[PDB]
């Protein structure tokens, strides 16, 4: 069974541990302690292949830090997310992936975006404006909420997709 290490990235506030504990717990959560930095751990079938997944979910200061360099370093897939009711988190993508370049030393890590909050009414980032961000990367792009599960399992295996083509 391969082991992949997932490391979900975005702004504050954008539901990167609502995601992932929907995904793992099957539940959303409204008020999710914004300081809290943890790993889980999920075993899940995708396109008849099991893989256990480490999911960390990342959370602290908007810092620079070589402590959180290394654990970068060691993820192998990313989750980069923005909430679609919030230009700013969007915006932000570009600096996370930079990062992520950054440390290690590649242009072709395996990463998904994901526009999460897609129960939302309101929304200030349009979907060509995502869709086209992904093309230039050259990564795929999921629309989530973490709220209903729309998309939740489908942002996490896509990116397990990627691990396994980069992986060949
Ligand atoms: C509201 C809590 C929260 O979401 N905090 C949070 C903390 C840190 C980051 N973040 N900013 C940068 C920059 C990085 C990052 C990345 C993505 C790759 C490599 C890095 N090396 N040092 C920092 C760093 C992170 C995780 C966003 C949001
Ligand atoms: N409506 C809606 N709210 C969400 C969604 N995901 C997260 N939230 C809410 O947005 C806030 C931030 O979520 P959280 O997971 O704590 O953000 P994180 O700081 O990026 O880990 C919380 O109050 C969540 O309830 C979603 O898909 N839809
Ligand atoms: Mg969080
Ligand atoms: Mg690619």
């Amino acid at each position: 069974m391969t082991e992949y290490k997932l490391v979900v990235v975005g702004a504050c506030g954008v539901g990167k541990s609502a995601l992932t504990i929907q995904l793992i717990q099957n539940h959303f959560v409204d008020e999710y302690d914004p300081t809290i930095e943890d790993s889980y751990r999920k075993q899940v079938v995708i396109d008849g292949e099991t893989s256990l997944l480490d999911i960390l979910d990342t959370a602290g200061q908007e810092e620079y830090s070589a402590m959180r360099d290394q654990y970068m370093r060691t993820g192998e897939g990313f989750l980069l997310v923005f909430a679609i009711n919030n230009t700013k988190s969007f915006e932000d993508i570009h600096h996370y992936r930079e990062q992520i370049k950054r440390v290690k030393d590649s242009e072709d890590v395996p990463m998904v975006l994901v526009g999460n909050k897609s129960d939302l009414p309101s929304r200030t980032v349009d979907t060509k404006q995502a869709q086209d961000l992904a093309r230039s990367y050259g990564i795929p792009f999921i629309e989530t909420s973490a709220k209903t599960r729309q998309g939740v399992d489908d942002a996490f295996y896509t990116l397990v997709r990627e691990i396994r083509k980069h992986k060949e």
